[PDB]
């Protein structure tokens, strides 16, 4: 009932109470454990119960639990609820529903942020040319000229799910991927389906390996259509390498912003299916996934060749050498030209502190070890020292299905 | 039930069945994953059921469940269990059932070998010498002077858990470390309690870096015994790097043979508190942890100063750097000697191979993923990419306390 968590490197150990409020399932059981496993409307009856869990955690964080105001609320949103089948949050419940369910994310290594967060009410936006303009001001707000915010735009909650706005694009900025007759892949491959849509839609491609993607913006359960986010919206930096002058010849570039646009954000039982969010990049995320991984740009063959290293035996550790150095670079750049990015260890040691208030603070943190420890130097940093529990706790981002596999036309 | 992994490199998608035998629980809920938590005297009653079941296993791998055989070993076990308690493996099943227990090792990444397992029966010893001499033999057979060979020696089995063999030492060859008065730590911090407890017992300490540990051993229940591995069996390699000439002047070696010695088995209900067994090493558990995790030998300040990296913004990735090439002076320092050691790539390629392998042929192989990927350069190995499924099955290794925790003094 409750659970001990230990540091293996400080023998430092905290006891977890909060896990005994979390509600939804997760993949594992008794008998198996799915921890590596990627991916393991409401009715009237459903939607209460969600509502008063949320509108009771939030007038206790007020220090308001069980006051006049805190039942009248309740009340209110009950009424609300038997007449029209739905609610809308306050501004205040808004607020503090998008904040804990970043506070709440177990696989974000960055919380520590948490309850910094600019959020952006969008719920009376009707159109995707309106959602094309939030984004926008989302985007250069967020973006800062390089010394980056943290940001939400929450658009309309979902009603009878016919009615659903989403953000095609699983980032706002993403680059395009093109399959060609060589039988190779142009571009981000992560992204070719995606591509696609854009080109059956009416996208021009400039069919280049770094072109930023256009916007499929639907709203109200609409058809989708494209915008090209404003150029000069879209910080992007060159990647140079501050020792070796060779290293700009590989034509390599990444934008500064990353922000998440496919995810559905839950609060009271409310769904928000479109809620783009964005922070700021740890270093590792560009330079060993997005660069290394053979299924992306996968860049390592060429660069080790760059480097003249020994590329016939494994155990000359060439993908480890060029692996730094890809990592190396891509720091140097954003920090040259005063892009705001985090590294690894940085990271880290941030998000220990983090728990080390969570536990004191809430007594307790979801957290994800297999997604919080860095796809490099793991052992270096202190998060893989560092057992963790992981529970899902509302407010919460979820996954949800690729809108092209469910809307109709 | 038909539970599926993908891997996101390959979009290989893989069909797990035998998960549907696993009977231990795994310290998940449907609420919760411990995931990452290290670690989260039997009666009558429930022995015959784990023989038995044990013995079905056996017996179906080797093509004959349900003979006259099967049937005459079941009726004789079951004999044997309500006149004595217990009861004897024969060698074939302990043979068997030690490679299994490798086979479902789910946090152990050079199971592709599992089927080539040098086993030692040393359930006919009685006293801490005959343990010491049957350890030694082990030692120089793995060895085999370079060329590792895989082993397990296994002493008798838990009779009344008063009267356990166990091998004190956490690996057969370890270093000492040395708590000063100052708050230092000379040799391997993480040894610091057992060096104390043989201090204690009666062993003269060298006090240097790298001093081989004595074995420190419990027969039949009795108060353990000192004992020095003979030093010609203790092969090391001295750690230089292939470029950097001033490397070897760190003063770094290690031990060619890690061999895992606290460890239980289970095989068909039957606990067996004395079994080290051995292998070869992977690089990064050397060059990566014992090396540069903060609370082992730590070098990486050292490395880096060296190597005249800027060591004054964790962001020009200095620790990365010296990571690397402190793990290539590994593998250079053990391919030069020709003392079997795999890198971390060639290892996890491999596993993967055996992992696909085990789907094929035995409809699953548990594994768990925060053990299998590698303490660096996880995504860059294939493993990192490879969705997995932790379950328990028997035979198996696993944790137990530390014997001077539980030990009932005699004087
Ligand atoms: C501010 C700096 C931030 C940093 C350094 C950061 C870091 C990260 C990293 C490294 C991941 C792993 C993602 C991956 O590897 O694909 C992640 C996941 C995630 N982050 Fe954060 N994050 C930041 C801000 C935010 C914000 C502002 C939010 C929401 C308000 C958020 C919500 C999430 C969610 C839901 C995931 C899991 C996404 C998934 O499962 O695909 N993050 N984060
Ligand atoms: C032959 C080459 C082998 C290699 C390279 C290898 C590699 C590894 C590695 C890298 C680990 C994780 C250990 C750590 O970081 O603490 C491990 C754990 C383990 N291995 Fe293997 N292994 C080998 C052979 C064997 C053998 C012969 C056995 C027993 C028959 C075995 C049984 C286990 C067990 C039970 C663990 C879990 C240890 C624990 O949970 O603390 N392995 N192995
Ligand atoms: C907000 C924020 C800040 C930050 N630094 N980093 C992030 C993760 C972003 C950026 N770099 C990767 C991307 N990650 C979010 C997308 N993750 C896909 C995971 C996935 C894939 C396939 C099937 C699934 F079920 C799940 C977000
Ligand atoms: C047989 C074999 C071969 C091989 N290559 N590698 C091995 C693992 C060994 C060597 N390098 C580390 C060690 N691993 C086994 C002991 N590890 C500690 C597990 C542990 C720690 C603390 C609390 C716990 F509850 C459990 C075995
Ligand atoms: C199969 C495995 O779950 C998958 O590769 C995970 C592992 N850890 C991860 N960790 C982070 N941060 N991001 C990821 O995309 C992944 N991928
Ligand atoms: C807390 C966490 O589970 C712990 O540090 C684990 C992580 N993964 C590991 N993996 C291996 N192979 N060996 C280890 O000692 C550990 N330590
Ligand atoms: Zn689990």
């Amino acid at each position: 009932r409750f659970l001990k968590v230990k540091n293996w490197e400080t023998d430092v150990v905290l006891t977890d109470t909060l896990h005994l409020k979390s509600t939804l399932e997760t993949g594992c059981t008794e008998h198996i454990c799915m921890g590596s496993i990627v991916l393991p409307v409401r009715t009237k009856d459903q939607l209460f119960p969600l509502a008063k869990e949320f509108l009771d955690q939030y007038y206790s964080s007020i220090k308001r639990f069980g006051s006049k105001a805190h039942m009248d609320r309740l009340e209110e949103v009950n009424k609300e609820i038997e007449s029209t089948s739905t609610y809308q949050l306050k501004d205040t419940e808004l607020i503090y529903g998008a904040k804990h369910a970043w506070r709440n994310a177990s696989r974000c290594v960055g919380r520590i942020q948490w309850s910094k967060l600019q959020v952006f009410d969008a719920r009376d936006c009707t159109t995707a040319h309106g959602m094309f303009n939030y984004i926008c001001n989302h985007v250069k707000y967020a973006t800062n000229k390089g010394n980056l915010r943290s940001a939400i735009t929450i658009f309309p909650q979902r009603t009878d799910g016919k009615h659903d706005f989403r953000v095609w694009n699983s980032q706002l900025i993403r680059y395009a991927g093109y399959k060609q007759p060589d039988g190779s892949t142009l571009g981000d491959p992560a992204n070719v389906q995606f591509t696609e849509i854009c080109i059956q839609q009416g996208w021009k491609a400039p069919r280049g390996r770094f072109d930023v993607l256009p916007l499929l913006l639907q709203a109200n359960g609409n058809d989708p259509e494209l915008f090209q986010i404003p150029p000069e919206l879209v910080l992007e930096v060159p990647i140079r390498h501050p020792k070796f002058d060779w290293f700009k010849d590989l034509g390599l570039k990444w934008y500064g912003l990353p922000a998440v646009s496919n995810m559905l954000l839950e609060i009271g039982g409310l769904e928000f299916s479109a809620c783009p969010f964005s922070g700021w990049y740890m270093g590792t995320e560009i330079g060993v996934r997005n660069y290394c991984d053979n299924s992306r740009y996968n860049i390592l063959e060429e660069v080790a060749k760059k480097m003249d290293l020994d590329m016939r035996k494994t155990s000359s550790l060439w993908k480890d050498q060029a692996l730094v150095e890809i990592n190396i670079a891509v720091l140097y750049s954003f920090q040259s030209d005063k892009v705001t990015i985090v590294d690894h260890h940085s990271a880290t040691e941030s998000f220990i502190k983090h728990m080390e208030n969570e536990y004191r603070c809430r007594g307790g943190c979801p957290a994800d070890w297999v997604w919080i420890v860095p796809p490099m130097s793991g052992s270096i940093t202190p998060v893989f020292h560092q057992e963790m529990l992981n529970y899902r706790l509302t407010p919460s981002f979820e996954y949800q299905p690729d809108p092209w596999n469910t809307h109709v036309w």
